[PDB]
C-alpha cells in the first residue's frame, strides 16, 4: 500500500515505516562546495566482466534487471568500502517531465532519472541478512540526462513492452551492465538507506559525479510503464522517486578534487 501518489507516497510512509524520519536516510542533496575531498579514499573497482543477467520484474514500483549473485561475478570494490559486494539488481527511478526524476539532487539540481546498481556485502551471506547491517550493502548510483542516446540502455527500453504491468517479468539474459557506465568514475560517498520502504539503514552510497545521457524516446519509454497490475485502472510509472532527505549528522565525501 505504500506507493508514489497524493494518499500513499513519501509523505505518508513514517507511518507503516518510522525509520522514514531517522539519522541516516536516503537520499540527499549534495552540496558540492560542502562535500570534501577525502585523498585516503581508494579508486573505486567496478568488475562486471562476468555478470549474469537473468530477468527483468516490473514489481509495481520500478522494474528490476536481476543477475545471478550466487557467485562472485559481478562485483563492487575499493572506494569506501571494506570487502567485496555482489550485484543483485538494478533499476532506475525517473520523473514526468525530464525536469526531475532524480533521488539525489546536485547542488538542488534534479536530472530526469537515477540508475541505483545494487551490491550486497558477502561477508553477511545474502542479501536479506545483509539489510540488517550498517554496512550491508553498496549501492552505485548514476544520474541520467536527456540528450544523445545511450546505446547500451537501448535492449533494456525494447523489452519493456513485455513486463507493461505490476507482477510481469521478462527472460533478460546476457545483459552487460557495463554499457551504463559513463566515462569517469569520480564519485560521492555518504552512509545512507533504501530509499524505498522499508528504508533500512544499511547502504554505503558511491554517487557518481557523470551523467549519462539517454535520449527523450528511451525516457518516454519508461514512461509508458504502469504502476497498476494488468486488468486494473492504468496509472503510469512516473515519479517514483523519494525527495532529499535532512543530512543530519553526515558527511558527504568527494574522491576527487
Ligand atoms: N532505491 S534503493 O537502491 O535504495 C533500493 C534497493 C533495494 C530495495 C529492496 N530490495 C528488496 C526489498 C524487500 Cl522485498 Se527492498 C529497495 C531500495
Ligand atoms: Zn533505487
Amino acid at each position: 500500500h505504500w506507493g508514489y501518489g497524493k494518499h500513499n507516497g513519501p509523505e505518508h510512509w513514517h507511518k507503516d515505516f518510522p525509520i522514514a524520519k531517522g539519522e541516516r536516510q536516503s537520499p540527499v542533496d549534495i552540496d558540492t562546495h560542502t562535500a570534501k575531498y577525502d585523498p585516503s579514499l581508494k579508486p573505486l573497482s567496478v568488475s562486471y566482466d562476468q555478470a549474469t543477467s537473468l530477468r527483468i520484474l516490473n514489481n509495481g514500483h520500478a522494474f528490476n534487471v536481476e543477475f545471478d549473485d550466487s557467485q562472485d561475478k559481478a562485483v563492487l570494490k575499493g572506494g569506501p568500502l571494506d570487502g567485496t559486494y555482489r550485484l543483485i539488481q538494478f533499476h532506475f527511478h525517473w520523473g514526468s517531465l525530464d525536469g526531475q526524476g532524480s533521488e539525489h539532487t546536485v547542488d538542488k539540481k534534479k536530472y530526469a532519472a537515477e540508475l541505483h546498481l545494487v551490491h550486497w556485502n558477502t561477508k553477511y551471506g545474502d542479501f536479506g541478512k545483509a539489510v540488517q547491517q550498517p554496512d550491508g550493502l553498496a549501492v552505485l548510483g548514476i544520474f541520467l540526462k536527456v540528450g544523445s542516446a545511450k546505446p547500451g540502455l537501448q535492449k533494456v527500453v525494447d523489452v519493456l513492452d513485455s513486463i507493461k504491468t505490476k507482477g510481469k517479468s521478462a527472460d533478460f539474459t546476457n545483459f552487460d551492465p557495463r554499457g551504463l557506465l559513463p566515462e569517469s568514475l569520480d564519485y560521492w560517498t555518504y552512509p545512507g538507506s533504501l530509499t524505498t520502504p522499508p528504508l533500512l539503514e544499511c547502504v554505503t552510497w558511491i554517487v557518481l559525479k557523470e551523467p549519462i545521457s539517454v535520449s527523450s524516446e528511451q525516457v518516454l519509454k519508461f514512461r509508458k510503464l504502469n504502476f497498476n497490475g494488468e486488468g486494473e485502472p492504468e496509472e503510469l510509472m512516473v515519479d517514483n522517486w523519494r525527495p532529499a532527505q535532512p543530512l543530519k549528522n553526515r558527511q558527504i565525501k568527494a574522491s576527487f578534487k
